[PDB]
């Protein structure tokens, strides 16, 4: 389950040119249906990105600046400040998985939301396994999405 090494979030998001959903998340406050969106091209060392979810039935919104550094990303919003680093990123990069930095650190997975390489997913599943070991997760993707 050798994946793309040294990671990359750059790499790991496609090179900003394709959406993320998340799939896995030790977070019991994670949004349902949290899916990740380029909103434009890389402008120096940061991204665009808009973060659908759904509160309810409601669909929601919101427009983050990522900071991209290596596998570190800082996201922002007014402020708002989420810490996160890309600890495992697929061979193709179409799954990753982050820590969330924060006092008591969260994991996270990540996954294109078309279908295919069920390997590369398994092997996410399995890195995510051993960073959360013994961690309950939770399903923001099956929150009829
Ligand atoms: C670029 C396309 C999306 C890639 C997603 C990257 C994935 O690694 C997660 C990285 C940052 C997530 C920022 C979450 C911000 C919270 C959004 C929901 C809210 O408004 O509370």
């Amino acid at each position: 389950c050798t994946g793309s090494e040294p990671v990359d979030a750059f790499q790991a998001f496609s090179e900003g040119k394709e959406a993320y959903v998340l799939v896995r998340s030790t977070d019991p406050k994670a949004r349902d249906c949290l899916k990740g969106e380029p909103a434009g091209e890389k402008q120096d060392n940061t991204l665009p990105v808009m973060m659908t979810f759904k509160q309810g039935t409601d669909w929601a919104s919101t427009d983050w600046t990522f900071t991209l550094d290596g596998a570190k990303v800082t996201a922002t919003l007014g402020q708002l400040t989420q810490n996160r680093e890309v600890v495992y990123d697929s061979q193709s990069h179409h799954c990753h998985v982050d820590k969330v930095e924060k006092e008591v650190p969260d994991y996270e997975m990540w996954m294109l939301d078309a279908g295919g390489l069920e390997v590369e997913v398994e092997c996410c599943r399995q890195k995510l396994e051993e960073l959360a070991s013994g961690r309950n997760q939770m399903y923001p993707h099956l929150k009829d999405c």
